[PDB]
């Protein structure tokens, strides 16, 4: 798009505007919007923002990496703020491709039983692998993967959420970086423990999450879920690598699981290596799965 | 029941971002009909919740009536078009002079006089002994959540109160799991623990390990020492305040009402100065 400018804080007028009416009190929901200049759709995730929070922001925004575009991710259209006058608090904006389908959660939880066939988890699990190669060669880790962040267009085609990944834009808004966020879908490495005591991501805790998601897509809920946060920390370095519960799934698809979930990310797979897994690899029904997601998408339209 | 639960149109109005209670966003709310001001904390209603936001309105309720914990006065449910959820508003009162952490970062070196500390602390301390005796653990004691009104009076807020885990710099030993903790234990002490840290950050502007990406200090307050104040200008009653408040081991740490009685909480003789001079600063602190 020709007025998209990544490095700065800008007013959205005459560049995006709401479609849906939006109330008093955002804090992080996204609302259907609009391109002003193409008539493109956009997701407008929108957060009430402090005087303060705004300069903050600006900063923000310079330290953004830049990548090219992918057909995996959604495209990150830039940072808006929406001036109201003083004492009354502005908003900004987080503008980012429009996927009307819902997140890959939804798809699971509208599913009859909560698990996905397993031609579906290799197609989105193919995609997603895909998404984050691209954030990789880039040197951009995503550090959020997870059923929720994992969207579908109309046309079934799967997008990773990017409002502004490089630079983790909406989780520092209400404060909410001082904060641990859910631990469910987290790596060995990103907690810390007597052997790593500063719990630094690499490019490979992506792929660790990729196979939480897979285990959501399978069962409806990461392996850890339902137990208090700090629990799920403390287990997810000591436990054994997650496995399916199941044994109806096929061999192929607990040789991705074990490629995923190896604990130590210095002997995890990257991304390329696992993109050549016969689970990813070897989808001959690709054609019939985008098929059947695009069936079940219309239906649940109604 | 939930249904009863009116919408806030002509009644509430939202002016600003004043805080975060995460679970959702804390605003200061104008009263369309009267002018006057209160806290609102609003979060989306999943439902899903139900059990979970009304327990919350029942201890609000029931807890909210002491001098040193803010005042509920109700609820609404801001129906949301489809597509979206509909969003809970909690009316409470509102601190005027803000939280203790934006009054230390308003004042000159990032740190409070230490007969500040001694009043904030003790009202604090009362607060969580109110708490306390109605079994309830208040788990989020911080500088946040500790406000002051206009006439300098201290109240507590966001009490006992969930798939993610909030800030840790305030944490005690106990709540973080580790080999010898693996089930990571909330004791009415571990408000104590909390309470010194707000002391801390009273007397130098942070909690220890503010630095720290959250991880890193989640790690170090189990295996660190208890934390000690940087300067050596402090008096030997505050340093042995912080002694108390800060044993590791929840086990041997000292009774909300043990550190009542202790000499830097009970001997406040410039208790009335202390009251006037903070409501002036308060007062002061308008530009
Ligand atoms: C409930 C839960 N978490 C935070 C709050 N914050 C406030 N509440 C009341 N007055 N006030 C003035 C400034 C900030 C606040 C309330």
């Amino acid at each position: 798009l020709v007025d998209i400018d990544l490095s700065s804080l800008r007013d959205p007028a005459g560049i995006f505007e709401l479609v849906e009416v939006v109330g008093n009190g955002t804090y992080g929901q996204v609302y259907k919007g609009r391109h002003v200049k193409t008539g493109q759709l956009a997701a407008i995730k929108v957060m009430d923002v402090t005087e303060d929070e705004e300069e903050e922001i600006k900063l923000e925004i310079n330290m953004l990496k830049k990548y090219s575009h992918h057909r995996n991710i959604a495209t990150y259209y830039g940072a808006f703020i929406k001036k109201s006058p003083p004492g009354h608090d502005d908003q900004l904006w987080l503008v980012m491709e429009f996927c009307g389908a819902g997140s890959i959660t939804d798809l699971v939880k509208n599913t009859k039983g909560n698990t996905l066939k397993e031609d579906w988890i290799a197609y989105i699990s193919r995609e997603i692998l895909r998404g984050l190669a691209h954030l990789h060669i880039h040197h951009v880790i995503h550090r959020d993967i997870k059923g929720q962040n994992v969207l579908l267009t109309e046309n079934a085609e799967v997008k990773l959420v990017d409002f502004g990944v490089s630079a983790q834009l909406d989780r520092t808004v209400g404060r909410r970086n001082t904060f641990i966020g859910t631990p469910y879908w987290m790596a060995p490495e990103v907690i810390a423990c007597d052997e790593n005591p500063d719990a630094t991501y690499d490019y490979r805790s992506d792929l660790w999450s990729c196979g939480i998601t897979a285990i959501e897509m399978a069962e409806g809920a990461p392996p850890l879920c339902d137990m208090h946060p700090m629990r799920a920390l403390f287990l997810i370095p000591r436990n054994p690598p997650p496995r399916l519960k199941s044994k109806k799934w096929s061999k192929k698809f607990f040789s991705f699981i074990e490629g995923c979930l190896v604990k130590n990310y210095m002997q995890r797979p990257s991304t390329e290596q696992l993109l050549k897994h016969p689970f990813i690899r070897d989808q001959p029904n690709e054609r019939q799965v985008r098929i059947q997601l695009k069936d079940h998408i219309d239906r649940t339209r109604k």
